[PDB]
């Protein structure tokens, strides 16, 4: 899983996807198709196709975006500080292609971990469980 230069991004990506995952950017809250999507299967980086995400992990926050409680892989994700506009945040951003994803609260449900993942819909690419195997994410069905 890797990253294209920021010339050949801007041909693939659309201007939205583009300005969430490279200059942070944030999608309008309940605006992406994925922001009430409950079905079986994972979220992708949209650039590098890495796993991020888990329909497992999904749930309704009503913060406005995508929610999880827990990446698919502790590993697929990067936290940073976010001082931006006056306040401090965690933002969260993928680890292979470095995608800014969103940011994570201390408040999600306190039996899954506690965590709230909130992630902007143009930084995803949802992968049904039935095309997995096709996708090449065979491996990950057992996450689901
Ligand atoms: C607008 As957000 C999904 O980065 O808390």
């Amino acid at each position: 899983y890797k990253k294209p230069s920021d010339a050949e991004l801007k041909r693939t990506l659309t201007e939205e996807q583009y300005q969430v995952t490279q200059n942070s950017a944030t999608e309008y809250a309940f605006s992406h198709e994925y922001d009430h999507l409950f079905k079986p299967g994972i979220y992708v980086d949209v650039v590098s196709g890495e796993p991020l995400f888990s329909s497992a992990d999904k749930y309704d926050s009503g913060c406005g975006w995508p929610s999880f409680t827990r990446p698919i892989d502790a590993k697929s994700v990067t936290e940073h500080d976010d001082f931006s506009f006056n306040m401090r945040r965690t933002e969260v951003r993928s680890r292979a292609a470095d995608s800014h994803l969103g940011h994570v609260f201390p408040d999600g449900p306190r039996d899954k971990g506690g965590l709230r993942y909130c992630i902007n819909g143009a930084s995803l690419k949802f992968i049904p469980l039935e095309q997995m195997d096709a996708a090449g994410y065979g491996a990950l069905k057992g996450e689901v």
